[PDB]
């Protein structure tokens, strides 16, 4: 299967998780493409992919709850081509904040509204990939079960 992992990361944490997921998922035999959301154009972004994984870190303040680069992309979700495709979401955040990884449920929410099938429980965790390999590895296995 073909997987696109698009992430918004401001200190490299979610970027980290995204590299790890690519690693684990390629070891599962699949073609993976890793895309920084700062470099992504929403229009037809999902063409050709069997599954799309969305990474987005949590930022309660100034920023309209989402990571910068991901907010610009998320607001164009209906241009991506998500109808009929498999989708899952993951984030890095901090439990000490009132709303922990709030982008997770919204990504799942909008995707599903645009006709995508959510294939794994959304990953909410703190730090980078190495901070919590067990959380990353579960997310990956769940995705890999739907590929
Ligand atoms: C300005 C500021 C606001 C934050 N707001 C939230 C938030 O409300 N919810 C949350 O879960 N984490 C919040 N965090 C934690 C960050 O999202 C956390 O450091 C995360 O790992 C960063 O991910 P990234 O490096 O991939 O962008 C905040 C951190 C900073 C410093």
């Amino acid at each position: 299967s073909k997987v696109l992992i698009v992430f918004g990361s401001s200190t490299g944490n979610t970027e980290s998780i995204a590299q790890k997921l690519e690693e684990l998922i390629a070891a599962g035999g699949h073609e993976v493409t890793l895309l920084n959301a700062a470099d992504a154009s929403a229009e037809n972004l999902a063409d050709g992919y069997d599954a799309v994984l969305f990474g987005c870190s949590a930022w309660g303040m100034e920023d309209l709850e989402m990571q910068d680069d991901f907010l610009s992309l998320f607001e164009e979700f209906d241009r991506i081509g998500l109808a009929g495709r498999k989708v899952a979401a993951f984030a890095s955040g901090d439990q000490e904040y009132e709303h922990f990884c709030g982008a997770v449920p919204a990504i799942e929410e909008r995707a599903k509204e645009l006709g995508a099938t959510i294939i794994a429980e959304g990953l909410k965790m703190e730090g980078d990939a190495s901070n919590d390999p067990e959380a990353v590895a579960s997310f990956a296995e769940d995705v890999l079960k739907q590929l």
